[PDB]
């Protein structure tokens, strides 16, 4: 058993059927980056509430470079009113805004951010864990990494490999996609990047979690 015979198995399901084609909404716009952050220790549906609370208030519209200098200068307390359905919200509100100032800082802009942005940069801002940090690099960034989480490690651990560890389990998921590449592509068209496909697998886990199936 390994991440390939997983990710041909859900597949065939078809959980992403009603899914965008890299499965988080608005993927690849400051938004996504926004949504990884606020996602931690929350439901996704709380996440969408913020975002639509930011929208409805106009700090979030449609140019993502004015969107990350607006979360950078915004009031404090008025951002934490805002992220307050999707909880944590003094302590996300602060987490945002320092990242937004230090992506400005480091690299200017966010169209560069997303060329320039490491791993280890992401981990170095105050509050954001490996699953946001992987998430702001696979979904906002479309870098080759694929997010794991809690979901991801009851998943395997109920098809019989346990593996606590964030980085391990990630490796588990990644090298099976690295190691059967071709095979792995070819279930798509061709047309997909790995990057797209990590998107995706997650995404499939994620669903087949939610919809409480038996694989
Ligand atoms: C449905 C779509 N989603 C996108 N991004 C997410 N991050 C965490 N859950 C979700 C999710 N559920």
């Amino acid at each position: 058993l390994d991440s390939f015979e997983i990710l041909k198995a859900l597949k065939s399901l078809d959980l992403l059927k009603n899914a965008p084609a890299w499965w988080w909404p608005n993927a690849l716009k400051f938004e996504a980056l926004l949504g990884a952050v606020l996602t931690q220790n929350t439901k996704f549906e709380a996440v969408l509430k913020s975002l639509e609370n930011l929208k409805n208030a106009f700090i979030l519209e449609n140019d993502d470079e004015i969107n990350l200098k607006k979360i950078a200068y915004i009031e404090f307390s008025k951002l934490a009113e805002c992220v307050r359905p999707s909880g944590f919200y003094n302590q996300k509100a602060k987490r945002l805004i320092d990242l937004s100032g230090n992506i400005l800082k480091d690299f200017q802009s966010f169209e560069n951010f997303k060329q320039e942005v490491t791993r280890e940069w992401l981990l170095d801002q105050k509050g954001i864990g490996k699953e946001s940090a992987d998430a702001i690099l696979c979904y906002a960034c479309a870098k080759e990494v694929m997010v794991v989480d809690k979901y991801s490690y009851l998943f395997l651990k109920k098809l019989g490999i346990e593996i606590e560890d964030y980085d391990e389990l990630q490796h588990f998921f990644e090298k099976g996609v690295q190691e059967n590449l071709n095979s792995a592509l070819a279930l798509y068209e061709n047309t997909i990047s790995l990057a797209q496909l990590y998107a995706r697998f997650h995404g499939k886990i994620v669903e087949f979690s939610k919809q409480k199936l038996e694989l």
